[PDB]
């Protein structure tokens, strides 16, 4: 079994296999296509408030299997346990929220034409073609399925290779919540049934969240098939820290903001940024706490870290490390493969990181952080700004006045000033540049792949 | 001088060459890049009210031009001179009221973010590529540099090669109006020459307005690239009629729809699809009511038609009429290009359309009517989204329930019930399908080049 045919689980603790899956072949994507059009036919008459109803369902099913499911996203990619729980309670959350607001965001907008005659109305697009990643196997999906369902549209999934585990486990989850099959779909699509799916009438839009590689590969052929798609490529989130700033919090919040989820998160604190007044004293204390946490067994609740989910990645990762040291930066913390059977790698700091570096220039998709030095708040921003990729960024200051000044000149979807870095269902996620474009979450992950239909009645 | 080195503008009414331009080297692509982006990089640090200021300076440099811009757009594509006036006027007074209403709609968005600790915040994007096209030489230029500029981006146009009169005549009034060097350019570049900026950073988005074929071709590289664009690629839009219609105002609306500006209007009603029991009736009124439309010199103020604009498409046009009569449709009014030197096509009615006909399958862009029977009001809904196509859509009807109902179910971005089809800055606009996707006007095209950014402190 190789991956030019199968899909294949394996444990990052332990190295040992999981499971298989064979690619779908053309009767499967031809069926998936079938049931997702008839079952968008019909879900797209429903009532909003019943399908406001369906989500609090969706919630109450998760919940009913938050243990099985934190156990299946743990075996397959890693994830420490009690961060595997958190991603299920905080998906199960995202249904209750939409479920309560959503409608709301969903009401005919009126305008300013005379005599009440023209609104604005948020009608269901299709069927949404959703390719997701592994470092959240069911936040990645929950955070568009949520929205894209409660506004009449339908779902189809292609999860990952690596954690078709968790994605069989999603589609019990809506199974026992009564969302009818062609709603929720999902399939074991190879690159090229992603390709004739793209082309298929069926499906409506595009939505990616991954590499930038993967992104420009798939937005191409939506563009060219003429389907409107959103994409998420992860990002280099740079993490601000002028002298006047809360020593102690930021630390707290830059280790946090890195190591969480063993380094694999989009908007993850990569690139410090430190004004040289204070550089001395973050770099030391930052060095410090990365080496406190501990990294292990996944299972066992007191280890912080776990192993990355991928065994080439955390090649990757140390090849981009080797290449930064060779570059001029210094190793301050870690920086070498563990040996065993797991893939595991420490939490590591690479100093006297310049805008050169590998480290500074791609995305460090695991527990690597690179320290840049910065002369003053100008230089900082510009050295912020200085990256193909745009996701969020962290401002640690206490010159509110500076934040929300360097804020508006940061160019990136998200600014966290003098707090963690998180995404959540009240406000809006995506970035710009390499990082994609399309935001996700609050009214505007609803409205993302909606037609906006103007309805206007009487214009004589 | 052949299309291949130069762009070229020919009178439509006369057949004269009216000038040449050769398409932009490398060093004039590279020199308007260059200029754009110092343009943006202090525009976008400009007070909004400025920009609103700056808005109404354009509003008065396009009227001071007002009739000279008029001219220009009668002599390069042969629209009647009244209606090139109602252009340039609907064009300045989208300057003022984007000036009145855009601030607020770029104005900080409070979330439910407990404490007020969370702000949406509306940044500028960068400078925005804009492929236009010749049928509203003025309009689609304002209908999205307007919003454009004022949420605080830069516009780069390339418009149609055979209406670069207009498009100097363009830049002379953001010049006339103060708009800094690099927020308003534009480029006489080729297809290779859009080819080559689309994949430059400092081209921030793409917006194209034209063809099915030109839109996928370009969205198929702003996808590659990873940049975002809106699609706006035109339609065959249905007019619908029932047995409970005004017929004397349906047929108004009908008539009026279809030959709007010689017909080359992609939100013009193409299809109409009468209800069986309406249909001998209507369809004689309409083509009385087509018959009295005088066409010709379209400086003469009496002519309600002008020639088509290119020649070329005159004569594609008229070889879906001659298919559609072979295929069994019969003809009722023209169908024969007229003789001289002018581009001229008479008003048109092709009726016994079915839709395996050339004249319902695909966009007749000029001054050709295609009606069809629908048995009922379901058919009549099933023969409206059995389309390629959907921007918008007319039904006619005092059943205003039945109206709203097949409102939800037709498969565009616009249903007008009752009244005449037409594009307005307080509602939205842009399609699904085929059509596109991404909406312009309203506070959707301020939006939609905006860097939706979420600003949240004291996240702990
Ligand atoms: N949160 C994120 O944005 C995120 C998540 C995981 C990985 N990444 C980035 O990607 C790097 C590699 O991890 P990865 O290999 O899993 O990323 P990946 O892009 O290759 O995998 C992401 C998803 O896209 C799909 N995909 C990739 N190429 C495709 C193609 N040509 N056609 C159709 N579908 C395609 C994959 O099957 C998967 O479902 C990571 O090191 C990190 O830099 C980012
Ligand atoms: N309002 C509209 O949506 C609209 C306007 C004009 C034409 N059309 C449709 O297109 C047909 C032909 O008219 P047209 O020739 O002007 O359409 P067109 O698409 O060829 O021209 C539209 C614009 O797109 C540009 N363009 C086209 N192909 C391109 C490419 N490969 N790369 C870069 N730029 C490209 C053109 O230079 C022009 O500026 C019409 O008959 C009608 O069906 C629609």
């Amino acid at each position: 079994i190789t991956p030019a045919t199968h899909a294949i689980s394996i444990n990052p603790a332990t190295g040992e296999q999981l499971s298989v899956l064979p690619w779908a072949g053309a009767d499967d994507i031809e069926n998936a296509l079938q049931l997702a059009a008839a079952g968008f036919r019909d879900w797209r008459e429903t009532n909003i408030d019943y399908r406001a109803e369906k989500l609090r369902d969706i919630g109450k099913a998760l919940r009913a299997r938050s243990e099985e499911m934190a156990q299946m996203i743990t075996r397959e990619m890693g994830k420490p346990i009690n961060q595997a729980r958190a991603e299920v309670a905080k998906s199960a959350n995202l249904c209750d929220w939409y479920a309560e607001h959503g409608p709301a965001m969903l009401k005919a907008e009126p305008t300013l034409v005379e005599n009440q005659q023209a609104v604005i109305e948020y009608r269901p697009l299709g069927t949404i073609l959703a390719i997701m990643p592994w470092n959240f196997p069911l936040w990645q999906v929950m955070r568009g399925a949520v929205p894209i369902i409660l506004a009449g549209n339908g779902y189809l999934l292609k999860h990952a290779p690596n954690v078709m585990g968790c994605a069989q486990l999603i589609a019990q989850v809506f199974k026992d919540a009564g969302i009818p099959q062609g709603v929720y779909g999902w399939l074991n699509a190879d690159n090229d049934g992603v390709s004739q799916m793209i082309k298929d009438s069926r499906i409506a839009a595009v939505t990616v969240t991954g590499s930038v590689r993967a992104g420009a590969a798939i937005g191409a052929q939506a563009g060219a098939a003429l389907k409107k798609c959103v994409l998420e490529l992860g990002g280099s989130d740079p993490f601000i820290v002028l002298n006047d700033a809360d020593l102690e919090l930021a630390v707290k919040a830059a280790v946090a903001g890195r190591y969480q989820n063993t380094g694999q998160v989009c908007a993850a604190a990569k690139r410090f940024i430190i004004e040289e007044g204070i550089a001395s004293a973050f770099t030391e204390r930052f060095v410090a706490a990365a080496a406190a946490l501990k990294m292990g067994d996944p299972r066992d609740e007191e280890n912080a870290l776990g192993p990355m989910a991928r065994f080439d990645l955390r090649d990757e990762l140390h090849h981009q490390v080797e290449k930064t040291l060779a570059q001029g930066a210094r190793l301050l913390l870690g920086g070498e493969k563990m040996a065993g059977a797991g893939n595991y790698y420490p939490p590591t700091v690479l100093a006297n990181v310049t805008p050169e570096m590998t480290a500074f220039r791609e995305e460090m998709f695991g527990p690597v952080a690179a320290i840049t030095i910065a002369k003053d708040a100008e230089h900082a921003l510009e050295l912020a700004n200085d990256s193909e990729f745009g996701l969020s960024a962290t401002i640690f200051t206490t010159d509110e006045t500076q934040a929300r000044q360097m804020a508006a000149r940061l160019e990136c979807g998200g600014v966290f000033i003098n707090g963690y870095c998180a995404s959540d269902a009240r406000v809006a996620f995506g970035g710009v540049k390499k990082s994609g474009f399309g935001r996700e979450l609050s009214h505007f992950g609803l409205h993302e792949f909606c037609n906006i239909q103007t309805v206007w009645k009487d214009r004589i």
